[PDB]
């Protein structure tokens, strides 16, 4: 005889189907979220964070806007059986580089962040999908796939899936182009050591560097090599200037959601393990363009590089190889 | 000739025809900025503040995601030419009060700092619809009308939009119903005085109030008077465990701004001169329903209000006109 | 080595079934209107089609196909099979005789309880975890029937109903008022077809109950003649079939509306076609149009509707007509 | 006071032009199948629908508006008249004649001529800013058509030309590799239909040539076959014809693209028709599709495609063929 009661006649007292959980509630996890959302990935979203109040504020927030969006269940928890049943789970969380912080001992403090989250995800959603998106990510998606005991097709790094947006960002504007009609892929690791292939940079399938044989290299007069800069430094700047970067990947970690969500085979550059290619011998991982869908990483695009790029990959692997042999899990 | 010149001919050496400014680039205003974004309402955002590095930080990162939106340009400066042609224009700038500070002297302070913001946004948009979500809201509504000139059609404020649509996710909760289908108002001062329809709440139809006469009296045993004391309290609540509000926010505005954009004619509960209802006789704004297009609001709704909901209504027009009339323009 | 393997490393071999698939069933105007509202909204990652018109079912299956680029569905199927429809969530029923010029939507019911023999134990048998959604008519006998069936529990059953019956109601509403459909809010139940009730009694913009505001709202002393309201509700699809030969976008529209409730979980309130033996006491089985909240199992519960004694006469008029029908039926 | 003014209290008289305009002209499949992938992409604020055929054109009309619930589109219009057209920023041309069985293909044009000299007047009178988007078969001669009545600059008269042809190229490339057409590049051009011109340099996934991985491809010698892609390009057309009648869904789908980058300003390229005088050696006044910087003032830019020796053959014999026809119309 309650008013829900005298209202509503109950057929079924009756798990999600669709359900994402973001690992982190920092300026970044949220940016995923808020992304997630508005594109519709979701019928369920679950936030997982350890500062109690700052997750619960959060989570209110997103529900308070429910009426705008459609996803209709949103929950948050210091305890992982939150997260239950996540067909993906989003992590952002871990610690900052600090001042006179090595790359190594940050990365071990990492290490240890991930051997709690990791088990615990793992626990509630043993057949998910991880999409790193935490920094120096193509190391902590190497420390995400060895603490889950995950198959290489459900670990995933956003690698320089963003690094790649930025370019073409970068190229549109300078031809007048959107960029989804401009192409180009930054690959290898994610940051200062990353690879413009300048052979694939092109406009309705027309080479730029056909056009342009000059292109990426110094003796080009409109240095196009500043473009690559551009985009390993545009995110320094941003941080420079309002402290952090959130939104473009927030946009990008949303993209591959939906790829993985919606099964669609798209091809994006993320971090994957690369042994057996480039020469690389180790268990490293490094963006290259994958297939992305319902079962995470299906397929890789082996892209032809040139020796200069291959080495540089190489390079990069050796690195990434001498910081993990180190770690201790 | 240019990379550029060998790849493209140029046909055209030729205006915005969709364009919303953002005034204020703290959490309200990034929040309303992305949620614009990703509904695809805009062929240009403007932003606007006056901390140049934020600013431009801002601008840059959502620049940096333009692969994943559909719109074209987006452009930031502290001179307001950057907004110039904008269709709609929505301002969350405005001062925080001070300990100690009189209610009458907080307003003040924002009447002098919109006495720069909108005649350099009326200087370049003399047509554009103006938005005001910065609080209180129904006060600084009038202030941005009376400065701009406007006409009473084109001064909209965010009014009650949220506080209903809090009030329906909260409906929706208890009857374990989507809060599209969970119908309610909350009209008149936006806060601690805002007035609950609850003749108006209903699913399909089916007046609550009817089934349930003890519906928000102090006999009612399911106490949902709670549901409008949880709105009340829900910004305090969210503030004091995460700093701040932003999200739902950011998302009712959006949904304004659609109607608006969109020439939908939707009805939202929005801040808008209300001499003439009520027995109210002062240029004051509070909220009611009101019909939403291309022109603004050019019809409202005319709820019948109990005795007691009138009087509330009239009371806070009262305050409101009692500050308004000592603001020096 | 061929060109693929030189191109594409593969890690993976075995293909997965998939998370949201949708079948449509019958690929006339409805059914192919259904199809492409549904890709639009980007509600399934498979769609499969089943028809037994051959080249027409392939025609149009390739003609979608050839619109990939532009959707975010990645596999589209079709065959005179049922195979084809094999692990679906959801599948519409749209196949059968349609209303000629003039012809009551009741006249269709032997011909189409004789196709629903054939259709319906063959998409229970590929799919027996579905939800249907009868779109076919008459629609309310048709669910009735199909839940016969199919054996389902009737929360898996759903009958397209008064879904689009009320936004007809509300696109009018919208009309006469200067309002949005979406902000105008008026409901009509029971039968999809002549004997469908205008609920005025809780029609109203905004809470605003306007036959409060106008006490003789939809009653033949009304100055306004609002029931002619309804009357071009009813009178709608035989318009338009009169006009063009046939609907489809309308109904398209409802149908993916209802399919975004189901497939997105949301629990939002639709009047659908479902069992309302225990309402208005009513002790048969009969199905017609109530609101219904919905969600990705399908039917979870009613909303009961308070109606004026005049509004739930003609509801059990509405009943009786379609019982007489429905009860004469043989299984 | 009537039910209206006793809820609603009217601010504004509203005497206001339309912003965001789109007319379709022919309510055939191809110009609903547009109509239908417009609205449910939210591109436009009013949708104007002509035609000659008066009942057809009221009853499409009233089809669509009954699902305005479900749409973002709030005003819906139609008139044989071409007034309900007026202040559109995009006219989409539809309508036209059918090659009949024996009829040459200059006898053909010339009927759609006669058609065109109705229409595009007309389009032009009431919206003479507009972007002219045509759609009628054959494309690249109708689109030389409606340049030369309507007077335009080629800016603003665009042929839809290969955009399809290159979606069923991607598509057909995607199924070949399991990969989504989003991520499969590759260009069709010149003449739509029998004598595109695949450009196999283009080809690619993730930047990578697949002309540089397999020089065979595209070619007779190819073990593979890879240019049996672009024969299903041109033959799976008139399979969808000779199987349901006509094609619509994928032009609709692909028309709507079109007008996205052209209603958002969006500056994305597609390969639509266009003047070409000028380009590869070709020197009368003809339109072929090449790959073009799409927005708000139509074609503002194109992207000049390095094309071997038989490539530019190709097109030069297609604008020799094309510009045979047209020097024998009579406007
Ligand atoms: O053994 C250790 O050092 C250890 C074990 S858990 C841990 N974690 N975990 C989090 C965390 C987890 C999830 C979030 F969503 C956000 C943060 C933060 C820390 C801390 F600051 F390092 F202490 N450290
Ligand atoms: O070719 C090799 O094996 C090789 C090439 S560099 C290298 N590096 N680098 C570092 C290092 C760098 C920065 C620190 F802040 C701290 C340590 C340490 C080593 C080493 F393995 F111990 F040798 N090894
Ligand atoms: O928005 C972005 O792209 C972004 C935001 S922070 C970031 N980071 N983070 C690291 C890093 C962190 C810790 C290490 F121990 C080592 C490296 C390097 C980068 C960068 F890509 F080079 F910029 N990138
Ligand atoms: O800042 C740091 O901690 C840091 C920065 S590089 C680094 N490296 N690098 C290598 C390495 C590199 C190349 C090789 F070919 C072989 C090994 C090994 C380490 C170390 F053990 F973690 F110290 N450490
Ligand atoms: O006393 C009352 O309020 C009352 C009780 S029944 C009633 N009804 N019922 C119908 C009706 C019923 C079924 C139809 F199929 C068609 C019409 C019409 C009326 C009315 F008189 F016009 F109001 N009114
Ligand atoms: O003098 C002539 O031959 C002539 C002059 S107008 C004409 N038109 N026009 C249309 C038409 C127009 C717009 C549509 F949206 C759809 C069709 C059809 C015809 C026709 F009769 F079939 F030929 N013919
Ligand atoms: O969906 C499509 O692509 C499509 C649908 S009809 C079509 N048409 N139309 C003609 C044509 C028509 C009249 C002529 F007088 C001459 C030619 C040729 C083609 C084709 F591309 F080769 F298939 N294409």
């Amino acid at each position: 005889a309650t008013l829900k009661d005298q209202l509503i006649y109950n057929l079924l007292k009756e798990t999600p189907q669709n359900k994402i959980t973001v690992v982190g509630v920092g300026a970044v996890g949220m940016a995923c979220a808020i992304s997630i959302l508005m594109k519709d990935l979701a019928d369920e979203l679950a936030l997982v964070d350890v500062i109690e109040d700052k997750l619960k504020g959060e989570m209110m927030d997103l529900q308070h806007g429910s009426l705008f969006l459609r996803t209709p269940k949103i929950v948050s928890g210091k305890d992982y059986n939150v997260t239950a049943n996540s067909k993906l789970v989003i992590i952002t969380a871990g610690a900052r580089q600090q001042e006179g912080e090595s790359r190594l001992n940050l990365v071990q403090r990492n290490v240890n962040i991930f051997k709690f989250i990791i088990p615990n995800v793992v626990k509630y959603s043993p057949n998910c999908k991880l999409l790193i998106v935490s920094n120096p990510v193509d190391i902590l998606t190497y420390v995400a796939w060895k603490i889950s005991g995950f198959p290489k097709n459900r670990v995933i790094g956003s690698g320089c899936n963003l690094d790649s947006a930025r370019f073409r960002y970068l190229m549109g504007e300078r031809l007048g182009v959107h960029p989804l009609s401009c192409h180009g892929w930054v690959l290898g690791e994610h940051g200062d050591s990353s690879v413009p292939v300048w052979s694939g940079m092109n406009v309705a399938g027309v080479s730029l560097k056909t056009l342009h044989p000059d292109l990426g290299t110094d003796k080009d007069k409109e240095q196009w090599k500043e473009v690559h800069k551009q985009v390993v430094e545009s995110a320094y700047e941003v941080i420079k200037l309002k402290g952090y970067t959130s939104w473009a990947i927030g946009l990008s970690v949303a993209d591959l959601a939906e790829s993985i969500m919606k099964n669609l085979r798209r091809v994006h550059p993320v971090s994957t393990m690369i042994k057996g290619l480039y020469g690389i011998k180790d268990d490293v991982f490094l963006s290259v363009p994958c297939i992305l869908g319902q079962n995470g990483i299906s397929d890789l695009v082996k892209v032809t590089l040139t020796s200069e790029e291959e080495a540089r990959l190489k390079k990069s692997a050796d690195t990434l190889w001498g910081i993990q042999k180190e770690l201790q899990f």
